[PDB]
C-alpha cells in the first residue's frame, strides 16, 4: 500500500490543540482567497443550467479551450496551437496524475522538486513509486533550486513552482532558459506549476514557455506549464485549469485522460469560459494582493518579500514555537514552514497567507512584527 | 502505455464511407435524452455564491447524508457514516478504485464480464493486471462464473447487475453465492450498480442486500458503485458514490485526498436535491419501462430483460447490420463486438432506449423489418 502522511493543516491543528487563545485574531495559515466570486461568473453558471442533461466531454468544450488559449496569448504573448493546450479540472489532479502518465513504463523513475513544497508533488512521486530528489530553497543562495551533474543525468522529471508556494521565489527569464537547455541536453521532462502567475505586485512573472521561445524550443519539446483559475478569479469551485506545452506528450495525455473521468458540467465550463475571457476582475483581485505584499514589506523590517504570490516566508527563531506563542497570545494563526518540507527545511520560518482585503491585515501584521523584532 | 479504440471510434470508422439515404434516430448513445428536472436546475442557480469555496475531496456532509438516505429508502439498508464515499460520478471510481486496492499486489488479477463497459479494461491495464473475462452468452444464460483455479487466482471481481449491454440482472440468490465465494477465496467483490434504478417492474437487488442475508453485515470485501446520471437525467452533475466495506473505504478516503475529483458546492447542492427526491426518478423510470415493453412487442421472440434500457438484439452480423440500417435508414445501432473481446457480441447490436416512447416506435419497427428479411 501507499503511505498517507498527515497534511500541513493536521500538523498545525495538532500543534495548537492544547492552546486556548487569549485573544481573537486572523487565520493566516490556509492559502485560500476570502473574496466573493464575481457576479458575471455566477450569472454565466445560472444562465446555462439547462445543459445538465449533457454528458460532458473529457476534453472539455472547444469554446473553453479557445478561451484558455486566448488568455495565454494576452498574458504571455504566445499563440498556443490547438494541440498545445489541454483543459483540466483545476491543477491539483494534473500535478498528481501527469507524472504517472509520463513515467508510466519507467523502471525506477526519479522526480525532482523543490523543498519546501506543495505536498501534492510528493504524493505524485509516491503514486508512481519514484525516487524524490529534493532541491532545497534556503537563504544561503537566495532560495535558488539546483541539481548537480550526476543528478541532472539521473532525473526523469523536474517540477518547478514559480512563483513559489511557500517562499514567493520567482525564476527569471534567464533562469528558466537555463532549465530548458538542461532539459533538452539531458532529455528529462520539465514542468512549471504556474498557478501563481497572476498573483504579482509589479512586473508580471515570466512563463517557462516564454523561455522556450527564447531558447530555440518553439515546439516546447520536453516542457509543460500548469495553470489554474482558482486564485486568479476567486472561483476555486469552478475546478478549471489547463496544461500547455509539448504537443507530442499532450496528444498522448489526451488519450489517457479519456479514461479518468475528470469532467465538469457544461454550465460550469461556460462560467469558466466567461472567467478566462475577462482580465478586469483578475486585475481587481491582483491589486489587493499587490497591496498586501507592499504593506507586509513596510511592516516586516529587514525581511525579504518577493513581489509575487500572496505569501510571506517569515524568518523567526523556531516556526513551531513562534506559531504557538502567537496563537496563545493573539489568536493569530500562522503556518510553520517545517510542515511544508522535509529534512528540517523550514524550521526557522512561518508562512503567512495574505488572503484578506488589505485594511484587515494592518493590525495583525504589526502585532506579528512586535513578537519577532529585537 | 497502449490505447484501445473506444466503441464510438470503432462505430465512426465503420460508418465513415456511408452517406445515409434518410435521417434516422441515434440508438448507439447510452445516455438519457431528457431535460434535467427544473428543481435540480433551480438548486444550482440558488447556490452560485458558493463558487468561492475550495470544495472538499470528501464532498459536503449534507450530500453524503442525502446519498445514505437514498440507499435506505431504496434498499432498506442503513449505511453507517464510514460505509459511503461520495464520488464524481461512477466512471472515475470504476477506473481508480482497482488501482487503489491492488496498488502493491504481486501479479494483480481482475475478472469482469464479456461484453463490458470498456472502462473495466482501462482500469486493469493501468494497474498492469491480468484480465479474466467471464463471457455472457445465450448458451450460459448470460451468467458470469469462474472456475476453481480462477477463483484462487483472482484478486478483484467486477460484476455489473443490471448489465450493460445485455440487461442481465443477478438475483438475490446469485449475489449471495458471489459474496460467499469472495470471502471463501478471499477476493474483493464490486457491483457496478448504475442501472439499479432503471427497471420495468420488480426492482433489482443490491449486492449489499445479499451481504445482509449471507451474514456479512460489515460488508467485508464487498463494495457497490452508484451514479445519479441515468436516474435523474443529470450526467452534468457528476454525482455518484461507492458503499460497503468501511475498512477499505477508510483508506480509499485518504487516497482520494490526492486525486482532485472535486465539485463546486453549488453542484453538490443540486445533487443533494436530486438524491433526496424519488418523484422525478419515477417519472423517468416509467418512460424506460414503457420503452422496454414497446421493444418487447416489436422484436418478436427476442429476450429483453426487464432491467436497464438496452436491447441486446440478435442479428446475423452486428457490423453488417449497423452498416445496412445506417445506409438505408440513417438509424445508428452499436455492434456488440465493440463492447467485447474474443469475438463475443459479433451477432448482436445494442440499442439504447433513451428517448421518449413515441420517438422509438418507427425506428424500432424499421429495425425489426430488416431482421425479418436478411
Amino acid at each position: 500500500g501507499m503511505t498517507f502522511e498527515p497534511y500541513p493543516f493536521e500538523r498545525l491543528r495538532a500543534l495548537l490543540k492544547e492552546i486556548t487563545p487569549k485573544k481573537r485574531g486572523l487565520d493566516l495559515g490556509i492559502g485560500e482567497p476570502q473574496f466573493e466570486t464575481p457576479k458575471f461568473i455566477q450569472d454565466a453558471l445560472k444562465n446555462h443550467t439547462h445543459s445538465l442533461n449533457i454528458y460532458p466531454k473529457s476534453a472539455f468544450e472547444e469554446s473553453l479551450r479557445a478561451a484558455q488559449r486566448g488568455f495565454f496569448k494576452r498574458r504571455f504573448k504566445i499563440e498556443l496551437k490547438e494541440n498545445e493546450l489541454i483543459s483540466t479540472l483545476g491543477s491539483r489532479e494534473v500535478l498528481f496524475n501527469f507524472p504517472s502518465f509520463v513515467l508510466f513504463d519507467y523502471q525506477n523513475p526519479t522526480i525532482a522538486y523543490p523543498n519546501p513544497f506543495y505536498q501534492i508533488y510528493e504524493g505524485a512521486a509516491k503514486f508512481i513509486k519514484a525516487k524524490s530528489l529534493l532541491m532545497p530553497l534556503t537563504k544561503e543562495n537566495d532560495f535558488t533550486p539546483s541539481l548537480n551533474e550526476k543528478e541532472l543525468q539521473e532525473v526523469d522529471l523536474v517540477i518547478l513552482n514559480s512563483p513559489n508556494n511557500p517562499t514567493g521565489r520567482t525564476l527569471s527569464l534567464e533562469e528558466l532558459i537555463s532549465w530548458v537547455k538542461l532539459a533538452l541536453k539531458h532529455d528529462f521532462i520539465l514542468i512549471n506549476d504556474e498557478c501563481y502567475s497572476e498573483i504579482y505586485e509589479n512586473t508580471p512573472p515570466p512563463s517557462l514557455l516564454e523561455a522556450c521561445m527564447l531558447a530555440g524550443n518553439e515546439a516546447f519539446k520536453n516542457v509543460l506549464v500548469i495553470h489554474s483559475l482558482s486564485k486568479r478569479s476567486s472561483a476555486p469551485g469552478l475546478r478549471s485549469g489547463f496544461i500547455a506545452g509539448d504537443s507530442r506528450l499532450l496528444e498522448k495525455y489526451k488519450a489517457f485522460r479519456a479514461y479518468l473521468g475528470y469532467t465538469s458540467a457544461n454550465a460550469i465550463q461556460k462560467a469558466s469560459e466567461a472567467a478566462w475571457l475577462d482580465d478586469r476582475h483578475a486585475e481587481f483581485f491582483r491589486n489587493i494582493y499587490a497591496n498586501n505584499l507592499k504593506l507586509a514589506r513596510k511592516i516586516f523590517k529587514n525581511t525579504l518579500i518577493y513581489p509575487y504570490s500572496f505569501y510571506v516566508y517569515l524568518p523567526v527563531q523556531n516556526g513551531e514555537n513562534f506559531a504557538k506563542t502567537l496563537y496563545q497570545n493573539e489568536g493569530i494563526i500562522t503556518l510553520p514552514a517545517l510542515y511544508l518540507g522535509r529534512n528540517r527545511i523550514g524550521a526557522d520560518y512561518v508562512r503567512l497567507a495574505l488572503v484578506y482585503d488589505t485594511p484587515l491585515l494592518e493590525k495583525p501584521l504589526e502585532i506579528i512584527e512586535t513578537y519577532r523584532e529585537n
